[PDB]
């Protein structure tokens, strides 16, 4: 039975995993409309309030309006540099000559829990915009572990000590429901991201 | 010299990183920040003053926006069924299409011709690009997202040749510093010099 769903998320997500888990969804069950966006969690939110989209994963709870807040898993962060020593790093030993800020307020209040760093050179608000920047020796970051996977070579992804992590949420309006198809998807979507992150989080 | 500068998502993926790098060696005295956005938000967030400098596939001359015609882009079709090699529009297997959503390369798209409506719809380049790379559907991309994503044998040229306009946008009441508008000329030339050479070698 044909539903019709959109779901919205961050950019990290978007990069492989999400597309990963709708196309092993979508395999098993063709007859559907499907539509998969990627925004910043101000904008899911927005589109969420105006009935854009449906769903939204994000990394910050919200409640306002109607919008549900469903935490799904735990997403470990990394640091991420062009240097050839490897292990672990601590957030104190990080070169803030180099620092390029991110944009994400989570990964930023989650850093910031740890330590500040001052006024730099290179902000990036969208997470494979920084990774090009490490690629080519630019500067060094603290990112989720997707935007990392995805970009880059494992040489440059480092463990944090202590172990930094922030929430991964699925967004849902309550008052606008949706179609038994729906749901169902909705369940494997979240089953799918603990599963991955779970097993992620083992190996860190 | 502080400014915002947002660009469309495949532009984000290497390209405009690359070109901002080549001017952070050789300019340190900046305070830049970047991100990537959909149209719509660039438009808006350009508008609030909230960005200073917008890429996107598209002209736009609404409040005090003034566009920038800066180079062409190819776009491609991608399909790792699909063997190597130039591919007729016409020719194209709508029953495994996947909808860019409703943008400009959908309009360039439109103009040759229209797809029915299809199960998959895909808003943003690189998780479109995913999709292919997975053997789910095809797509007509730019060449950037199709480059950076998948390997050169799922990239195939349409005939005939299709091209989407590339754009600077920027407020008219927006004054911008010296080293600013010297970033602005380095990225307009590199943006252009790029794709003359991307387009000769299609
Ligand atoms: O905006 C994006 O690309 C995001 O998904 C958030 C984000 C995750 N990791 C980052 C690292 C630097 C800047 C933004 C992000
Ligand atoms: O850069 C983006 O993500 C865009 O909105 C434009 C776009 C370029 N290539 C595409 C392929 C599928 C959907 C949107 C785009
Ligand atoms: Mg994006």
């Amino acid at each position: 039975p044909r539903a019709k769903f959109t779901l919205g998320c961050l950019p990290c997500l978007g990069l492989s995993l999400v597309p990963e888990i709708a196309t092993d969804f979508y395999q098993q069950n063709s007859n559907l409309v499907m539509t998969l966006t990627a925004e910043h969690t101000e904008t899911l939110v927005k589109k969420l309030d105006l009935r854009e989209i449906d769903l939204a994963l994000t990394m910050q709870p919200v409640q306002q309006g109607d919008i549900m807040a469903t935490l799904i898993a735990e997403v470990p962060l990394v640091y991420v540099d062009k240097d050839y020593r490897q292990g672990a790093v601590e957030i104190d030993s990080i070169d803030q000559q180099r620092w390029i800020s991110p944009g994400l307020d989570s990964l930023s209040t989650a850093i910031a829990a740890h330590r500040v760093f001052p006024a730099t050179g290179l902000n990036v608000e969208t997470c494979y915009m920084a990774m090009e920047f490490v690629k080519r020796g630019v500067g060094c970051c603290i990112t989720d572990i997707f935007s990392a996977r995805h970009s880059l070579t494992p040489e440059m992804i480092h463990q944090i000590s202590p172990p930094m992590k922030i929430d991964l949420y699925l967004l849902r309006r309550a008052d606008a429901s949706l179609s038994p198809v729906t749901q169902k998807f909705v369940d494997f979507l979240c089953k799918r991201l603990r599963n991955e992150l779970r097993e992620i989080n083992l190996e860190l």
